[PDB]
């Protein structure tokens, strides 16, 4: 076929990472669909095309896998559905159509990627073991694939629930950080309850410097926002429950969100008894995360997709601070796509 | 001469870390003192001449220097003034007693060398730039330098210090780390009341986790301690003071002491406005340190030298968490020497 070369032409183009000002200048009028479709039928495959050539530079004992092939088939049949309208007109609104259309088709292929590429980290770890050197290739490689994989779902996102015949797609212009804290408390509150009987109370405490007593809110994108919150809290009330189970103080989960000049910074604080550091440092690797998961690694690739990080503290015998740096600007919050 | 010769020699043997108990051991007794000297006139040289070829091993742009030619005179001299020793009689009284008084020479000689290894940094970037390649090689090499200076003092120390003719010189095997941080944050706040005509209060908390409200005491060198507290003391109030110029209000210190199975945690929170994420991942740089400074980056060595660490996370327009990660137990207390 001509799969690989496709690939081979698209990989020498570099990403183009956008800011939140261009996503929301794409978003501003349903008539912009025209550019969007135009800027996304040479993104996409460019996107898909480098990720696709690292794939393909895996070592053979990682590219034979059923797994890597699995995905690597799903992203040659997403690259090739895409290549389809490179030569068809964009005031045709059939064009268009079909577009949006092909883009959700391309999203649920690749729906089930995340638990497909942890099967393989098992594998891996059971054919060859898992040393050092392996952790840090793995680790190497799944960041900027996992981190291509966001890159790619946010431009199909924003396309498909825009154009779909207040909020900017995916993106809220005036997201309160503290909405999103208590909603993703919500639910791992319940889960905890439904398995613990027992949940930690939520604080909540804000610190706007330049206005204070001002409510925090910023341009993200709240779901991302939520995913790497419920990790951090379904974490810190594991801990919190089962590190004092035989006690009758259930300590609360404390949270700040602080605005400042350059940093949006949240701080979930808990005592749920702590983690020695040798372990924190294995709390993002997804080699000694995967066992017969990847919340955590992958909810700091969300952080780190706007420029932002994620990171961990913890004082063993007492608990355990997580932090969520974010730009605060949004000029600032511009996509961090893999360096090919 | 053979001071090339001589570099080569012990430069092929593997510098060998003590654990806290071996230290212990060495000074159990004043009838050590031969069993010490001959370790140390084997060690000694191994581990200056590890160091001392990696020096050589600097671009021509850095050796060529006045700074690590200096240093490298030092070092010449230091390693042939043990080396005098090789030969001699372990059961010579004068024998011992030349060496201990030539140990303090070696100190001495090295007493300027953090300043004077600043000045080359400030050279080399006036001279050749701040790219970031030339940060991490510098980093990379002066963290290895500065360790292996403190390993080597390390040693120096415990000699001189028991063998002079509770305390296991330079060690404390029951240090209370509240009475250090104590001792570390009353030295700060003179200097901060001198300078700023105000200083913040202190707060220490104690968390025993296996007994609670029983003082946390540890094996560790108070000294090492104290210098690491001390710098951050001194930014945290420095950052406490500055930040409230133009309020009343001074927040405290607020100093925690955990003690785990493994870690024993020490945390320094301050009010101080926070630093953006940004530049506290240069703090720790000796390049971006130097002005025409290394307090924070040498601080971390000491934590490193006992398998520790020392981090920093800050909440830019609130406040900056320190930590100081040491092992809690003496037998996980094992000298990081740089692997050559
Ligand atoms: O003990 C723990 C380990 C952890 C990871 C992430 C968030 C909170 C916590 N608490
Ligand atoms: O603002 C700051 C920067 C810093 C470094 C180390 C310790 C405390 C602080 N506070
Ligand atoms: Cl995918
Ligand atoms: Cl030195």
């Amino acid at each position: 076929g001509s799969a690989p070369k496709y690939i081979e032409h698209f990989s020498k183009f570099s990403p183009s990472p956008l800011s939140m000002k261009q996503f929301l200048d794409f978003g501003s009028s349903n008539a912009c669909e025209k550019t969007s479709f135009t800027f996304l039928r040479q993104e996409l495959p460019v996107r898909l095309a480098n990720i696709m050539k690292e794939i393909n530079l895996l070592p053979d004992r990682v590219l034979s896998t059923p797994s890597v092939q699995l995905v690597q088939s799903w992203y040659v049949q997403s690259l090739l559905d895409i290549m389809e309208f490179l030569d068809k007109d964009p005031e045709d609104h059939r064009t268009l159509s079909q577009f949006t259309d092909a883009l959700v088709t391309i999203r649920n292929r690749h729906n089930d990627v995340v638990p497909t590429m942890a099967q393989g980290v098992l594998e891996y770890k059971d054919t060859y073991g898992d040393d050092p050197v392996s952790n840090q290739n793995i680790q190497y490689f799944l960041d900027r694939f996992y981190l291509s994989r966001i890159s790619i779902r946010m431009l199909i996102n924003q396309h498909t629930l825009i154009f779909d015949g207040k909020h900017i797609g995916s993106i809220d212009p005036n997201c309160n950080v503290s909405e999103v804290v208590k909603d993703a408390y919500d639910m791992a509150k319940l889960l905890c309850d439904k398995y613990y009987m027992a949940s930690p109370d939520l604080e909540i405490q804000e610190i706007n410097a330049a206005n204070s007593k001002q409510p925090i809110h910023m341009v993200y994108v709240p779901s991302h926002l939520y995913h790497m919150l419920f990790e951090l809290f379904k974490n810190a009330m594991r801990a919190t429950v089962e590190s004092h189970e035989s006690s009758l103080i259930l300590p609360p989960i404390k949270v700040m969100v602080a605005l400042g000049e350059e940093d949006l910074s949240i701080k979930m604080s808990d005592r749920g008894g702590g983690v020695p550091l040798r372990k924190i440092e294995r709390l993002f690797s997804y080699m000694y995360s995967t066992a017969p998961g990847y919340g955590l690694p992958i909810s700091r690739l969300y952080a780190k997709y706007f420029q932002g990080d994620l990171q961990l503290f913890s004082m063993e015998g007492f608990g355990t601070d997580a932090v969520i740096y974010l730009k605060a600007l949004s000029t600032d919050s511009v996509e961090r796509l893999p360096v090919y």
